[PDB]
């Protein structure tokens, strides 16, 4: 077979997602300006990549609508985002594991990664992390999509070839780069059903 290594994206790909709502929540905590705050410098940024704690993002971001906001208020507001956790696809990447390598590669935060490791993230009771061989998180790795330099901590630690993995990512920029390190790459649209797709291209010699 061509593809060895399968790797995803979290949001996008296995959750769909619903920015307007996150940002009806943040409005409602009065965080105003929140929509070119997550616009594609940044306190968001800092919050992925892991240069603030979440405790150090949030002491930020209360100094900056002058107004104290809890670890449950901002919980609430980022999972806003979350518009379906794909039973499906998490069933469909299930069976795709004793016969790939499968792995995450993901932007994320704190409170996403605490649902996502909790029993409340799936009917299933399973943890995301029960998917993988191992999570790429940018939040625990202190590294983002799409610098190269998570891709080369990832092939590093996995000892994927990228000609041999296929990279699932709804984020062109993040498909742009690996491209540029030799990945096969699949661009879904946020809410596609990629499961016909995929399930092609793993066919192929």
């Amino acid at each position: 077979a061509m593809i060895r290594n399968i790797v995803f994206d979290l949001g996008g790909v296995l959750i769909h997602l619903n920015r307007e709502e996150s940002i009806r929540r943040f409005k409602a905590i009065g965080v105003a300006d929140i929509e070119e705050m997550l616009d594609p410098k940044g306190l968001f940024l800092d919050l992925e990549s892991g240069r603030k704690s979440e405790e150090e993002f949030r002491t930020e971001l209360s100094r900056y609508i002058g107004k104290e906001l809890t670890y449950q208020q901002v919980y609430d507001a980022l999972l806003g985002f979350l518009e379906e956790i794909s039973a499906e696809k998490f069933d469909y990447i299930d069976s795709l594991r004793p016969d790939y390598r499968l792995f995450l590669l993901s932007n994320t935060n704190p409170y996403v990664l605490d649902l996502a490791m909790s029993p409340r993230f799936l009917p299933s009771g399973r943890t995301l992390d029960s998917f993988f061989d191992k999570v790429y998180a940018s939040c625990q790795m202190g590294k983002y999509k799409p610098n190269e330099d998570i891709f080369l901590e990832m092939i590093a630690d996995s000892g994927m070839k990228p000609e041999e993995t296929l990279f699932i990512d709804d984020g062109p920029a993040n498909v742009a780069t690996a491209e540029r390190l030799g990945f096969h790459t699949y661009c879904p649209d946020n809410g596609e059903n990629w499961i016909p797709a995929i399930t092609r291209l793993l066919r192929e010699q």
